[PDB]
């Protein structure tokens, strides 16, 4: 599986790396989220890509970002 998920459907992805931080770039501007799940969700959600400069983009101390419920979790279902 690859593909995004549409609208109604259930966001199903197999977590390998948690604890991951990635700065993501897309229509909410750019931040800092854990996780390869969320990761995938920002990209189908918000068109939020991987920073290829993360250290401008996000902050210089991105990578040490806690992890929270907040920049982690992802919806059940694709809104
Ligand atoms: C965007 O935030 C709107 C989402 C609407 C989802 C609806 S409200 C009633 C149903 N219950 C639920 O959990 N999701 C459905």
């Amino acid at each position: 599986n690859y593909r995004c998920p549409n609208p109604g459907d259930a966001f199903e992805c197999f977590e390998s790396d948690a604890t991951a931080r990635f700065c993501v770039s897309g229509k909410r501007g750019a931040y800092v989220i854990c996780s390869k799940c969320r990761r995938k969700y920002e990209f189908c959600a918000n068109g939020a890509k991987v920073s290829k400069r993360p250290e401008v983009e996000c902050r210089a101390d991105w990578a040490s970002t806690e992890c929270t419920s907040e920049n982690s979790d992802v919806p059940s279902v694709m809104k």
